[PDB]
């Protein structure tokens, strides 16, 4: 807890980089190994929680167009929503996807904050693309999206 | 002969029931190596021919923080939404939303087919695609997505042809 904290907290988002990578657009590379269970970066974004029925239909029929920037979750009762479709700098909605990706989605608590992580799922090198996988996604975002298969 | 006022209004007309009526018709979606959907021409357009309305929610942008906003999204949304100024005033066509229209699944080329081009039915813009060139059946519809963002242009490489 204690070292990962403090990494969330001062949004550090260190041994990464930004490339442009064929076939993705941008991406995010390690420029440092990671050890298995590591924390890599925040997905840091805009905390939603949907509790409107108008915003969460809406949010539904957009996940072709904007899904991929917006990751869904649970926490206690209530359903939320990291959006990240707005540019920053911050990396971890960089993050390019894969089914069978280097890093994982995993929630962390902070004195009861919800903080949606990525740690290494793997032990990953340095000079490796991150990638995680992006999850739940509608038909439609399948055929807009085909790359989700993989 | 009817006058040159008279045939200009009855044009207007035809598009104004194209629009109006939102029929669809001479156009398929396929999936496309490359880009996910995209849509087919199965009848050919002339040359100037209506092709289909770019159809989303209409949004009267009013305040230059809300465009800052819109600049600040274009990389992940800024394909599904469309800003264009109108005399005095600034809108958008947010088409983020899955439906049964068509105009919002063409693909973008700086070449392609199809060019947008503005059409006000009673004091409301309405953006349109219309044939560039004469289309044959069988090609893919596809319009120039028009200015985007630097990063866009980073995330979106296709954007440059
Ligand atoms: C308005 S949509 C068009 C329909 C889209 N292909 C779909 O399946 O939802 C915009 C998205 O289409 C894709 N796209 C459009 N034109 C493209 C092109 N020339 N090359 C590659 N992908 C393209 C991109 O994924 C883009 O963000
Ligand atoms: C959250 S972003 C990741 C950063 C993105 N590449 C960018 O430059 O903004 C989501 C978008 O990245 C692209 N993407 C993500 N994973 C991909 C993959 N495995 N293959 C191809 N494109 C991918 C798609 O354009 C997707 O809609």
């Amino acid at each position: 807890r204690k070292r990962i904290d403090e990494l969330i907290e001062s949004g550090k988002e260190e041994g990464m980089k930004i490339d442009l990578i064929d076939g993705k657009g941008r991406g995010v590379i390690a420029t440092k190994q990671f050890s298995r269970g590591d924390f890599v970066v925040e997905y840091h974004g805009d905390l939603i929680e949907i509790t409107d029925a108008k915003k969460r239909e809406a949010l539904y029929a957009q996940d072709p167009s904007t899904g991929c920037y917006m990751y869904y979750f649970q926490y206690l009762s209530k359903t939320y929503c990291v959006d990240a479709t707005r540019e920053t700098n911050r990396l971890g909605r960089l993050i390019n996807h894969s089914k069978s990706g280097n890093c994982q989605t995993k929630l962390h608590d902070i004195d009861g904050v919800p903080h949606l992580i990525l740690i290494a799922s793997r032990d990953i090198a340095a000079g490796e693309e991150l990638l995680y996988d992006y999850g739940d996604r509608s038909k439609a975002s399948i055929e807009a999206h085909p790359w989700l298969k993989h």
